[PDB]
């Protein structure tokens, strides 16, 4: 009926009025503002300092694990080969160790007679980039990711690959930088995510007839040791980004899922799309960290010398407090978005099957294997704890409800303080709208005292009007409103 709508609208406005009235009062009381500030600094600590219990940590971890896991699933079908500078080769076998190959802990790039590129074999230049990102990630994950507040942790990373076959120049001193291919070294300063890392490149030739060589051919083995690689959230998401984008940029031929021959960037476009979005949301989330750290909540507000707190003039801290609280809300929203992108309960079709049946599983034999473990059975499965990270992310979000409420409270109070005059007018304006709604309901003379107000020229806080709610009238209004229907 018409009248139900009038009672519903009025009940809602009375709820709003009462909440705004409370926001005004909270914003004029330093002991309440201080408790909300303290709760806000404590949630920040949680988000940025904790692991298991931080949705921010779990969302970063999930973005990283999705990328590593994607490669563990599709690597073994992805074709690679050729000689340096992305050139076609005749007989170049280049093997990368600690990679999820078909029944192997290496991937063999041995596609001869076809020019590397889009819908062809991945060039060795791209595989070298992909593989370095993958080794950094797997090494960092085995050791464990630091909390979002530790941005200067470091890891050492070592990996090896070999070249064999007549004319293979992917391990030549020209390409590696070493003094002598048979027995050589080169050290340089390499930039990774804006940091300087020391890199040591070693080269040796193992002759076909050397002791311990069961392969029946001569090969060159190249060792890359990176010391001091950054393992921060930021740096590892950059590596996850490099890994996924290098796969997309190369878009290589594969040869095996809903498709069993094609190009990786096509048959797996939906998965790539989700994982890029996860990395980007996680990076934006990590960017919110710096806003949080810049606006700390440790100092009590209010004047300490007897001056009553005046919200019009004594609230210069509120802008920082709003930036902080808004940035923490933003971190939660993004973390939730990382989770939604890959959660199999929200997916359908071949994307759901890829996630449940491949990405989120591990074929490694056993408490499962540690993170960063590659075995002869990894291929076609994620082996990156992706199923359990989805779960730990959903759970950390659900158990962060306490802090989510406190973040909301701080956003509301800080917004009020930043905009005090304007929020205090809005209270008055909500009053005025209620007074009209009241005047336009039937026979209801005894409800017209539901709100009232009084002048107070003496407020030491500039709060020259007091706003009231009559509890009886409110209750009656609430009953009447429920009783339709
Ligand atoms: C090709 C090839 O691998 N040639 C290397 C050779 O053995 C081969 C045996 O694998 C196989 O059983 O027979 C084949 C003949 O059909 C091969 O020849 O082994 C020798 C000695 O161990 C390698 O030579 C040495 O290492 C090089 C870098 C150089 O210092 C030599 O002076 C040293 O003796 C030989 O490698 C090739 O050597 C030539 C010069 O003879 C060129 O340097 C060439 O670049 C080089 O091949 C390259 O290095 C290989 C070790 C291997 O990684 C290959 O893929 C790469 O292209």
């Amino acid at each position: 009926q018409d009248l139900s709508d009038r009672y519903e609208s009025l009940n809602n406005l009375l709820n709003r009025y009462s909440t705004l009235n409370t926001l005004i009062k909270l914003s004029a009381d330093p002991s309440a503002i201080n408790a909300v500030r303290e709760n806000l600094g404590a949630s920040a600590k949680n988000l940025i300092g904790d692991k298991a219990n931080s949705p921010a940590y779990q969302a970063v971890l999930l973005a990283i694990n999705a990328a590593v896991g994607f490669w563990n699933v599709v690597g073994y079908v992805t074709q690679c080969g050729g000689n340096a500078n992305g050139q076609k080769s005749i007989s170049s076998k280049t093997i990368f160790n600690n990679e999820p190959g078909y029944r192997s802990t290496s991937i063999t790039c041995s596609l001869n007679g076809h020019s590397p590129g889009y819908y062809g074999p991945m060039s060795i230049e791209n595989f070298k980039k992909l593989n370095e990102a993958y080794q950094i990630l797997q090494t960092a994950l085995k050791r464990g990711l630091p909390a979002l507040k530790e941005n200067n942790g470091k890891v050492n990373v070592t990996y090896t690959y070999t070249c064999s076959g007549d004319g293979n120049n992917n391990c030549s001193s020209q390409v590696t930088g070493v003094n002598n291919q048979k027995d050589g070294t080169k050290t340089k300063i390499q930039t990774i995510d804006g940091k300087s890392v020391t890199t040591t490149i070693s080269s040796k030739v193992v002759d076909s007839r050397a002791d311990g060589n069961t392969t029946g051919v001569s090969y060159t083995e190249i060792t890359n040791k990176l010391e001091g690689v950054p393992d921060s959230a930021q740096a590892l998401l950059a590596q996850a980004s490099t890994l996924i984008n290098t796969i997309n940029n190369a878009c290589p031929y594969f040869h095996a899922f809903s498709t069993t021959t094609g190009k990786i960037c096509g048959a797996f476009s939906e998965e790539i799309s989700a994982i890029q979005k996860m990395i980007t949301d996680a990076q934006e989330l990590v960017n919110q960290t710096s806003v949080i750290n810049e606006h700390e909540q440790t100092t009590p507000v209010g004047n300490n010398n007897g001056k009553p707190f005046n919200p019009f003039t004594d609230a210069s801290f509120a802008q920082g407090m709003l930036a902080n609280a808004s940035a923490q809300a933003k971190m939660l929203n993004l973390a939730e978005q990382v989770g939604q992108a890959i959660n199999p309960e929200r997916l359908s079709g071949t994307f759901q099957n890829f996630v449940k049946g491949f990405l989120a599983t591990c074929n490694n034999p056993s408490q499962g294997s540690a993170p960063g473990t590659v075995t002869t059975q990894t291929f076609a499965s994620g082996c990156a704890y992706v199923g359990q990270t989805i779960t730990n992310l959903k759970n950390s979000i659900a158990h962060f409800g306490t802090q989510e409420q406190q973040i909301q409270q701080a956003e509301n109070i800080a917004d009020t303080l930043v905009n005090f005059k304007s929020r205090y007018s809005e209270l008055g304006n909500t009053y005025n709208s209620i007074t009209t709604a009241l005047s336009n309901i039937p026979n209801a003379q005894s409800l017209q005292n539901a709100v009232s107000k009084k002048n107070n020229p003496y407020s030491p806080q500039g709060i020259d009007t007091n706003y009231y709610l009559n509890q009886n009238s409110y209750n009656q209004i609430q009953t009447i409103n429920q009783e339709l229907k």
